[PDB]
């Protein structure tokens, strides 16, 4: 059974925390969804290590959300990154700059996709 | 001369341009600050300048994934890292930099609106 490791805003903002929800929901069925200061950074460094793959919601701006995608490249992991462009928000150069299309990969998606999305990523995978 | 790489929020709001400004100006001192095609362009000159960079310096009081991300890639080098929070803003700091200190390779310092540049010479005389 593979390893996912799921990236979501928090102290950035928890406005998309129900549709973090239904992410992690969906991941049950690919594999084990891995996810005091630095026991918590510890905790997920180490989880992210296990991880076989990572998968952030990258609509709401985050610190611990790009740090862990960074953390997360510089691992090899392969990284699906996934935004909503009809937030009104244009996404972060860097993480949409990041995007190869294979090892590193972003995303647009509306609201109600989101699973389909994750269907076709993992059924890809 | 030294090479220093400077992270602040842009696309996760501009909040706090003026205080980048200053902490830039303040940074020209103690060497040459590398941060003054679409989206891949712009990661792949950051990357780059991330790897010539002796130490990076980021104020991380606004949210943001680039910063971030730039924090986590910087690690990852092995680059020293100072993070300036601002207790004032009312925000609390993201467990995820707070919690990646270890007080000499990666340092998060919290400081006023007007110690900035106080801050900025007590890390670089201790470097
Ligand atoms: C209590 N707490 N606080 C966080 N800020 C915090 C951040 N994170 C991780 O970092 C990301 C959120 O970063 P922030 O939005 O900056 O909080 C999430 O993807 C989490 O995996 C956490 N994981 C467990 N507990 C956490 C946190
Ligand atoms: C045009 N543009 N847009 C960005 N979002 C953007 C982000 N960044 C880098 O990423 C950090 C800001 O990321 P975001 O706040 O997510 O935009 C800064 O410290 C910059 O070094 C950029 N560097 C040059 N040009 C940029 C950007």
């Amino acid at each position: 059974r593979r390893s996912v490791y799921f990236c979501g805003s928090i102290r950035g903002g928890r406005e998309d925390q129900a549709l973090y929800a239904r992410i992690v929901s969906r991941l049950r069925r690919y594999g084990k969804v891995l996810t005091g200061d630095q026991f918590i950074h510890e905790q997920n460094l180490n989880w992210l290590q296990q991880a076989d793959v990572v998968v952030a919601e990258v609509t709401q701006p985050s610190l611990g959300v790009g740090y862990e995608l960074g953390r997360a490249v510089a691992l090899g992991k392969p990284i699906l990154c996934l935004f909503r462009p009809q937030s009104g928000r244009v996404l972060s150069a860097m993480i949409r700059g990041a995007a190869d299309g294979s090892r590193f990969q972003v995303w647009d998606y509306a609201e109600g996709e989101v699973e389909t999305m994750l269907d076709r990523y993992f059924e890809a995978y």
